[PDB]
């Protein structure tokens, strides 16, 4: 029952928000580009090569992809443009990825529940769920 | 008539290859897995979202994926398992790969030439030349 790295592999799509707006704010993003991602409803497409995670975030607005070992630290630039020292590891049953930038951080984790992925964002007090399903 | 980062953008399958085996000598690759690399004939996926470039190898062997921002140097883990710092340029109508370990080096090069994408290796006085074509 417990999930495994690879369970969170595949094409997803957002299906709920819920605190996002919050959470962007937090990061520092502005009225327009926070919009701009509100109406975005993007996918989310994971591949895990054993311990190589790659995550592509897929929009008509803009595309990013991050590719890493668990575990080994990498310079990600975000969607929003920070530019920041991230490490991603497995606990749990949860991916979670870690981003520091400024003496800042923030936190991101992806798991598995009742057959939809979970993705929780938290920096500082401000927390927003997303939850994705898969493409058929 | 000179190319661009974007031309190389596409799903890309061995044609052709010569100086394989004496370049992943060089890099210090053993006989089997050098075998198991030259019966291999992968795709290339390469992806440029602006100066994000992804370059995915496929093979039903080993996949791997680096992504990357254009001159901005990064860890890389190679297929054969080396860790390299790698920096990525645009120079002459050509994605030039740049790979130091261990105080040593290695380019890779890729480029579009009267419709094919060509991936020239060097190592030393080793030299590889491996011609893609497009996928339809
Ligand atoms: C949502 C951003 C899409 C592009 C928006 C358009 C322009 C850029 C502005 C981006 C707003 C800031 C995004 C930074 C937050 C990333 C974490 C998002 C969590 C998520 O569902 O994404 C996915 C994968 O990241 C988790 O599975
Ligand atoms: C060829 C390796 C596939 C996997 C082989 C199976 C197991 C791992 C052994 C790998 C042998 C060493 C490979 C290192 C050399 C990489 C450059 C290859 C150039 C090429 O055509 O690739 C492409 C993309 O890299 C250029 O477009
Ligand atoms: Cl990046
Ligand atoms: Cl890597």
């Amino acid at each position: 029952h417990m999930a495994s790295l690879k369970d969170l592999e595949g094409k997803w799509r957002l299906m709920e928000s819920h605190g996002f707006e919050e959470y962007m704010k937090e990061l520092g993003v502005g009225l327009a580009l926070r919009k701009m991602a509100a109406m975005a409803k993007p996918d989310c497409i994971i591949t895990c090569d054993g311990n190589n995670i790659t995550v592509k975030t897929e929009s008509t607005v803009k595309t990013t992809v991050f590719s890493c070992n668990l575990g080994e630290k990498f310079e990600e630039t975000t969607a929003d443009g920070r530019k920041t020292e991230t490490v991603c590891t497995f606990q749990d049953g949860a991916l979670v990825q870690h981003q520091q930038w400024d003496g800042k951080e923030s936190t991101i984790t992806r798991k598995l529940k009742d057959g939809k992925m979970i993705v929780e964002c938290v920096m500082n007090n401000a927390t927003c769920t997303r939850v994705y399903e898969k493409v058929q």
